[PDB]
């Protein structure tokens, strides 16, 4: 709503990685799966994945969000 072009990203969560590309896989084996029963199965792999598939998803994320803090304020009015 009140975000431009030029402004950076939102601030990525860890679940939201694992999910965003677990997400085109739960909708063909499940036309019209809204994005509820889909976050409820991912959510309960996202929390049994090991370091394969959630160490490199928080460390990309985790550093992402705290980045935000210091870029929007020096993109807000600097």
């Amino acid at each position: 709503m009140k975000k431009d072009p030029n402004a950076p990203k939102r601030p990525p969560s860890a679940f939201f990685l694992f999910c965003s590309e677990h997400r085109p896989k739960i909708k063909s084996e499940h036309p019209g799966l809204s994005i509820g029963d889909t976050a409820k199965k991912l959510g309960e792999m996202w929390s049994e994945q090991s370091a394969k598939d959630k160490q490199p998803y928080e460390q990309k994320a985790a550093k992402l969000k705290e980045k935000y803090e210091k870029d929007i304020a020096a993109y807000r009015a600097k």
